[PDB]
This record gives C-alpha cells, structure tokens and sequence, in this order.
C-alpha cells in the first residue's frame, strides 16, 4: 500500500553529508533541454551565487564545498537548444 509514503526513501535523502554537501534531483521538465543549470547561494549572507553545468542527460547533482550551518538557496534552470533557461525546481536547505 502507500506505507504511507514509506518516505520509502530511508537515507537521509540527503547523504553526500560531507562539507555539507547537498544532494539535489529534479524533473528534465523538458526534453529539448541542452544542458541544466544549478545556482546555490547563501540565503542570509547573500554572498556571490555559483552555477553548475550539467548536461540535457542529468537530473541530479551534489553541491559540494557548503558551510556547514548555512542556509543556502537552490534553483535548477534547463537550458534549451536556443540557450534559454526556465526555472524546473527551486528549494532551500540548511546544512
């Protein structure tokens, strides 16, 4: 049955715990996507925002070199054959 849920999930569906890491997934909202795109920044220091690049082919990424004890904002945008982006998921966490 729907457990519930189950959170069926179980590992910290956040394991790359190291520096804080953060394991995000999301949805290729588009499959004419060339590439994807993650920004993460601190959403109190506001420090400078830094951006990933992952291929049309991922749907996860692990956000390395985090501090610990920060709140930091995610926002995953698909890039499309036209270089245009287009928010998919947006979320924050604190390690």
């Amino acid at each position: 049955g729907p457990l519930g849920s189950h959170l069926v999930a179980t590992s910290e569906s956040v394991t790359e715990i190291t520096a804080s890491s953060f394991v995000v997934s999301w949805v290729s909202a588009s499959d004419t996507v060339s590439g994807f795109r993650v920004e993460y920044e601190l959403s109190e220091e506001g420090d400078e925002p830094q951006y990933l690049d992952l291929p049309s082919t991922a749907t996860s990424v692990n956000i390395p070199d985090l501090l610990p004890g920060r709140k930091y904002i995610v926002n995953v945008y698909q890039i499309s054959e036209d270089g245009e982006q287009s928010l998919i998921l947006s979320t924050s966490q604190t390690t």
